């Protein structure tokens, strides 16, 4: 199933601290954000995605079409410009964010009814798991 539509509530968050530190998020912001539980609202229509991640402190939005490279300004996080491209590797949705940081991107997939989001930057990998609400 390649269907990420819906509202998703975080159940687990592994190594979010490492990912944020790899992005150079300022200490105070990072210390608060590592504590947070996130909710995702995903609108998926063909290749068109509108994504909205929310918490009490850090909110992140991205819109894209699969297979269409786009400029992303990561102003809610590290405030960098990346050239982002989201494509399918099987049923895994894969984003590569080309720019200053090496190995920067994310992957997302459904397994056992749960949504998995893997965030990478540098040598850090963060794994988040969400249940469908
Ligand atoms: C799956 C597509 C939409 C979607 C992509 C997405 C990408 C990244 C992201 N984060 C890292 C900057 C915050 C946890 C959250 C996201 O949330 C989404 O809903």
């Amino acid at each position: 199933t390649r269907d990420f539509n819906g509202t998703w509530e975080m159940e687990s968050n592994e190594n979010f601290e490492g990912y944020m530190k790899a992005l150079d998020i300022d200490f105070a912001t990072r210390k608060i954000a590592v504590r947070l539980t996130f909710t995702l609202v995903i609108d998926q229509d063909g290749d068109n995605f509108k994504c909205k991640a929310t918490s009490t402190f850090l909110n992140y939005d991205v819109d894209f079409t699969v297979g269409v490279e786009f400029d992303e300004y990561t102003k809610s996080l590290d405030n960098r410009h990346v050239k982002a491209l989201v494509t399918w590797e099987g049923d895994v949705l894969v984003c590569v964010q080309k720019g200053e940081k090496e190995n920067r991107g994310w992957k997302k997939w459904i397994e056992g009814d749960k949504l998995y989001l893997e965030l990478t930057c540098g040598d850090q990998v963060c794994r988040q798991v969400f249940k469908k609400k």
